[PDB]
C-alpha cells in the first residue's frame, strides 16, 4: 500500500525531535509518541496532529519569528526538502539553536525521521462526485485531518471542499463500480494505487460476460488499457497477458496522432474505442544437442525456414515434423533478434496465433502459456470481424504485428532475478551514490529487459535509477562510467527531448511518464536506487626469447611466489614482465 | 498573429551570419537572403530551408565535431536559449573561431536576429481529424518545412504523422466549423491563436438562432467559455461581455469541485453543461 501516516522529524547530529508549545517550539523532551505527532498536508504543509496548529513564516520585520499560525490564513506556508535538509519560505532553513527553531537560511543542518535512514520527503503527498479529500478542515470550529467516523454516516467521511462550512459538500472516504463518481482515469489510478489495488484487468470472457449483467454500473468508463511505457503497444495497470481484446469496427483506431492513446469500454454493446481519458468519468478497479542448425534454448530448438509462403502453408509445413515459435519467457526474444541474418531490418516473420470465437480472444496453437505479449508501439491491427487471424514479428526490437497473411512470408518453428546468464539484485534503500556496485549497459535489448524487470517490481511514479554513465573531469564527454579503467565508446543512447542541461554530474534513470529514459541531475547527493547485475655465478637464463628469465618452483621456496611484487625486487635492474615478442 | 517567418541568426561582435556548407559551417558572405534562410521546427531544432540540412553534435570522440547531420536519424539533436546565448547539447554554446562554429563550451559569446535586438528565441514554436502538422517531413526523397500547394488537393496540404512513408496519413493545412476534427479545447484556442483568430463570442441570440439550424456542424463543439483568470467566473477569449447565457438544468453545476471548469453545448437543444475540456472533441473558432 501507498498511504501517508503520521511520523516524526528528528535531527541528526543532536538527539532532538521537534516539539510544540502555545505559539513556539521547544526542546526534546522525545522518544515518546504520545503529543509529538507530525504529517504532511496539501500546499506541501506541515499539520501537527494533535495539537492541531501548523507552522508558517511571516516575513514581516527584520527577524522573521517562527511561531505557529493557523492553517486557514495567508501566511503562506510551506516546506519542500533539500538533499539533506529543508527549506522553507525562500532558501529559509529550519536553524536548530539548541532548543528553538529560527531561520537563518544557514547550510549546515539535517533533518530525518525516527530510527531510520530517510529524508523525510521520499513519500510524496497521498490522500461529491468521489473527490479526494481536502485535509486538513475546520469542522465543529477544531481541525481535523483525517476521516473519522461519527454516528451520522455509516463509516469515515471527509470533506471536497477547502471550505466546508461555506460550500457544504462532504463525500465518502474512499479507502467496486463507483457509480456517478466522475474522475480522470490518471486521477482513478493514482487513487486505486493509494489503496494499494490495480485497475482492471479482463482476462477470460467469463467475467466480461458477468459485467455486461450487471445493473448497477455505469454504460461508459474506463478499464485501465493504455500504454505507460512508450515503446509498446497496450498494457494493463498490472502484467496481465494480452489475449483478450474488444476493439471496435466503427473507428479506425489510429495509432498516435489522429486518435489517442487511452481506451473506453462501452457495455450496452461491449466495444473498446481509442479516446483520451483526461477527462471525468467512473471506473472500477479490481546441455540438449539439436540436429543441424536449430539453436537450443532450454531444452526446445528453433530454426527459421527459408522459404517464402503465405499463413496456411506455413501452418502445413512444419506442424516438417514440428511445432511454430511460442514465446514464453525474455530470452527467446534475444534468440529471435541475434539470429535472423541481421533480422533482415526491411522484412517481416510469422507466428502463429489463433482465434475463431467473437470477440476476438487468442489462444495459442499448441498450448495455452500466454504470458508474454511484444507488440508494436502502437499497432495492433485488430479488424473488426475475421475467422483467420495471425501475427506477425516486424522490426529490429522483434514486435508483435496483425497483417493481412495473403502473400508469402518466411517463418520461425521449434523442434523438441534472473534472466538466463546472469542475475539482477535490487536493494532496498540506496541514498549514496554507487558504494557497492555499478551498473554497465552496452546493449539496447539488455535496456529494455532492465526496463521490463522494474516495471515488473516498480508500480508507482517518483522513483529513479542509476546508470553507468557520469564523468569527473567535469570537461563535458560522457561515456560508460565505471569504478576506473573504462574507455569504451558509447553505441546506443536513448536521451529525451532536452534531458542533458548539465555539463556534469551522474544521470539517473526514471519510470514514471518517460519510461527508458536515461534523465540528468546533479551528483552531489542523490537518493535513488540502483539494479546490480549479479652467467657469473648461479644463473639460469636462455635468449630464445631474447631475455634472461628468473623463475622458481613451487616446492623449495619458502612462501609462493609470482609475478605481481616482482616490482619491489626486480625493478632495482630494469626489469620487467615476461617479454616474449 | 502568430507563426513561423524565415529569418537569419547573426553574431553580434562581428558581423557574421551561419552560412552551411555540404557538411560545415563557414564565412559570412552574408547580407543576401538568397540562400540562407533558417527556422525553427519540433523538438526545438533548427531548420535550414535551401540546403534541407540540420545541424546537430555527434558526441563520439573526445572533440565532437560540429557538422551537418540528417534531420531523421539518431543524431541527438536539439538548441536551447540562454540569457544572451545559446546551448545545444549538454551546455555546449555555438563557439565562433572566425569561420566556423564548433562546440568548446565558452561563457563569451552571443547570437541575435537580423538587424534587430533580439534573443531568437522570445517566439515559441508555431504550428487526419485535423490534427497538428509535423514540420519537416520527407517526402519524394526531399524535406519539406511548409504545406506546399500541388496538383493532387485543393491547396495546401501537410503530414500528420512523423514518418509519413509509413503511416500515410495527411491533412489540411489549417491557416468555420470543422466537423471529425477532435481536438482540445485548449489545443483548439491555440491553434485559433496561431491563426490569429479567437473563439465564438455569443452575444446575441440571432447567432444562436442561427447555428441551432446548421446542418454542418457537430452536435457537440466548444465555445469558449471558461475562466482562464482564477478570481473571476467565466469569461471568453476575447473581451466580450456576459449578458447572454445558456446553462443548464440537469447537472447542478458545481463551481470547482464535484465538476469541472469548462463549458460544454448542446447544439441538439442548446444547453451548456460544465464538463472538462481536456479530451478530443469538436469547435469551432471565428
Amino acid at each position: 500500500r501507498a498511504a501517508n501516516d503520521p511520523f516524526t522529524i528528528v535531527h541528526g547530529n543532536t538527539g532532538k525531535c521537534i516539539k510544540p508549545v502555545y505559539g513556539w517550539i521547544v526542546a526534546d523532551d522525545c522518544d515518546e509518541t504520545e503529543d509529538k505527532l507530525w504529517k504532511w498536508v496539501s500546499q506541501h504543509r506541515l499539520f501537527h496532529l494533535h495539537s492541531q496548529k501548523c507552522l508558517g513564516l511571516d516575513i514581516t520585520k527584520s527577524v522573521n519569528e517562527l511561531r505557529m499560525f493557523s492553517c486557514d490564513s495567508s501566511a503562506m506556508l510551506w516546506w519542500k526538502c533539500e538533499h539533506h535538509s529543508l527549506y522553507g519560505a525562500a532558501r529559509y532553513r529550519l536553524a536548530l539553536k539548541d532548543g528553538h527553531g529560527t531561520a537563518i537560511s544557514n547550510a549546515s543542518d539535517v533533518w530525518k525521521k525516527g530510527g531510520s535512514e530517510e529524508s523525510l520527503c521520499d513519500q510524496p503527498y497521498h490522500e461529491s462526485y468521489g473527490r479526494p479529500c481536502e485535509f486538513p478542515f475546520l469542522i465543529d470550529g477544531t481541525w481535523h485531518h483525517d476521516c473519522i467516523l461519527d454516528e451520522d454516516h455509516s463509516g469515515p467521511w471527509c470533506a471536497t471542499t477547502l471550505n466546508y462550512e461555506y460550500d457544504r459538500k462532504w463525500g465518502i472516504c474512499l479507502k467496486q463500480f463507483n457509480t456517478q463518481t466522475a474522475l480522470s482515469w490518471k486521477e482513478a489510478y493514482v487513487s486505486c494505487q493509494n489503496q494499494g489495488a490495480d485497475l482492471l484487468s479482463i482476462n477470460s470472457a467469463a467475467e466480461l460476460t458477468y459485467l455486461k449483467e450487471k445493473e448497477g454500473i455505469a454504460k461508459i468508463f474506463w478499464i485501465g488499457l493504455n500504454q505507460l511505457y512508450s515503446a509498446r503497444g497496450w498494457e494493463w495497470s498490472d502484467h496481465k497477458p494480452l489475449n483478450f481484446l474488444n476493439w471496435d469496427p466503427d473507428r479506425p483506431s489510429a495509432p498516435t496522432i489522429g486518435g489517442s492513446s487511452c481506451a473506453r469500454m462501452d457495455a450496452e454493446s461491449g466495444l473498446w474505442q481509442s479516446f483520451s481519458c483526461e477527462a471525468q468519468l467512473p471506473y472500477v478497479c479490481r546441455d540438449t544437442r539439436c540436429d543441424a542448425g536449430w539453436l537450443p534454448n532450454n531444452g526446445f530448438c528453433y530454426l527459421l525456414v527459408n522459404e517464402s509462403n503465405s499463413w496456411d502453408k506455413a501452418h502445413a509445413k512444419c506442424k516438417f515434423s514440428s511445432d511454430l515459435i511460442s514465446i514464453h519467457s525474455l530470452a527467446d526474444v534475444e534468440v529471435v533478434v541475434t539470429k535472423l541474418h541481421n533480422e533482415d531490418i526491411k522484412e517481416e516473420v510469422w507466428i502463429g496465433l489463433k482465434n475463431i470465437n467473437i470477440p476476438t480472444l487468442f489462444q495459442w496453437s499448441d498450448g495455452t502459456e500466454v504470458t508474454l505479449t511484444y507488440w508494436d508501439e502502437n499497432e495492433p491491427n485488430v479488424p473488426y470481424n475475421k475467422t483467420p487471424n495471425c501475427v506477425s514479428y516486424l522490426g529490429e526490437l522483434g514486435q508483435w504485428k496483425v497483417q493481412s497473411c495473403e502473400e508469402k512470408l518466411k517463418y520461425v518453428c521449434k523442434r523438441k532475478k534472473r534472466h538466463g546468464e546472469t542475475c539482477y539484485k535490487i536493494y532496498e534503500d540506496e541514498v549514496p551514490f554507487g558504494t557497492n556496485c555499478n551498473l554497465t549497459i552496452t546493449s539496447r535489448f539488455e535496456q529494455e529487459y532492465l526496463n521490463d524487470l522494474m516495471k515488473k517490481y516498480d508500480k508507482s511514479l517518483r522513483k529513479y535509477f542509476w546508470t553507468g554513465l557520469r564523468d569527473v573531469d567535469s570537461c563535458g564527454e560522457y561515456n560508460w562510467a565505471t569504478v576506473g579503467g573504462r574507455r569504451r565508446a558509447v553505441t546506443f543512447s536513448n536521451w529525451n527531448f532536452l534531458e542533458p542541461a548539465s555539463p556534469g554530474g551522474c544521470v539517473a534513470m526514471s519510470t514514471g511518464k518517460s519510461v527508458g529514459k536515461w534523465e540528468v541531475k546533479d551528483c552531489r547527493s542523490f537518493k535513488a536506487l540502483s539494479i546490480c547485475k549479479k652467467c657469473p655465478e648461479g644463473w639460469q637464463s636462455f635468449p630464445a626469447s631474447l631475455s634472461c628469465y628468473k623463475v622458481f618452483h613451487a616446492e623449495r621456496i619458502v612462501r609462493k611466489r609470482n609475478w605481481e611484487e616482482a616490482e619491489r625486487f626486480c625493478q632495482a635492474l630494469g626489469a620487467h614482465l615476461s617479454s616474449f615478442s
